[PDB]
């Protein structure tokens, strides 16, 4: 049996899919710790920025995780992806901790961009700004990426880099009341928010596990955009930014929600 996560639905996605938009032929770069195989996953390629660990696989969990919110399959098992057509690269720029440098970051940017990925999705932050940060988020823009990244997870009101370049969409976190979550970071820069509490997706081992934190938001919007791109496929990144957040629900104040929840419904209308 399959089980629709609540986000899921939340964000509309089974409505999409009702129309015969699932992200078919959209490229999504997670850039992460890896992605494990997994029978509810299909991963296209994908390439290593961590030294000394030349494979893709995920040592960790969190990569997996986010994979499985954009893409797990639409089949009789697990859960299900807001774009469950969507081919899935693994780029991993994080070691088995959790922690990366801004080199392999920069790095998977960069080959996100070589490579024709649509949208690149970071659910990872860094608490500084570093110029060679911004020039990859604007490289890769400039290429033709999309590129979405998790506000934090500190609760502050700032947001976490590259979330806060002009060039990265900023993805806060919402609960099951439409409240911002306590942890999600808020502020300058932000522009949607998602589900980002007891958020259930693939993981390693052949399982599934329950997560918490803006790093699971952020893999709602980077599938929304897929499910746009599929439709509107001659759009940019620039044009599907500015629609996703023109179709979202709002929820008040843009400093605590940016234009508030991601509607894919609305955004394939
Ligand atoms: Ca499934
Ligand atoms: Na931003």
């Amino acid at each position: 049996a399959q089980s629709v996560p609540w986000g899921i639905s939340r964000v509309q996605a089974p409505a999409a899919h009702n129309r015969g938009l699932t992200g078919s032929g959209v490229k999504v770069a997670v850039l992460d710790t890896g992605i494990s195989t997994h029978p509810d996953l299909n991963i296209r390629g994908g390439a290593s920025f961590v030294p000394g660990e030349p494979s893709t696989q995920d040592g960790n969990g969190h990569g997996t995780h986010v994979a499985g919110t954009i893409a797990a399959l639409n089949n009789s098992i697990g859960v299900l992806g807001v774009a469950p057509s969507a081919e899935l690269y693994a780029v991993k720029v994080l070691g088995a901790s959790g922690s990366g440098s801004v080199s392999s970051i920069a790095q998977g940017l960069e080959w996100a961009g070589n490579n024709g990925m649509h949208v690149a999705n970071l659910s990872l932050g860094s608490p500084s700004p570093s110029a060679t940060l911004e020039q990859a988020v604007n490289s890769a823009t400039s290429r033709g990426v999309l590129v979405v990244a998790a506000s934090g997870n500190s609760g502050a009101g700032s947001i976490s880099y590259p979330a806060r370049y002009a060039n990265a969409m900023a993805v806060g976190a919402t609960d099951q009341n439409n409240n911002r979550a306590s942890f999600s970071q808020y502020g300058a820069g932000l522009d949607i928010v998602a589900p980002g509490v007891n958020v259930q997706s693939t993981y390693p081992g052949s399982t599934y596990a329950s997560l918490n934190g803006t790093s699971m938001a952020t893999p709602h919007v980077a599938g929304a955009a897929a499910l746009v791109k599929q439709k509107n496929p001659s759009w940019s990144n620039v044009q599907i930014r500015n629609h996703l957040k023109n179709t979202a629900t709002s929820l008040g104040s843009t400093n605590l929600y940016g234009s508030g929840l991601v509607n894919a419904e609305a955004a394939t209308r």
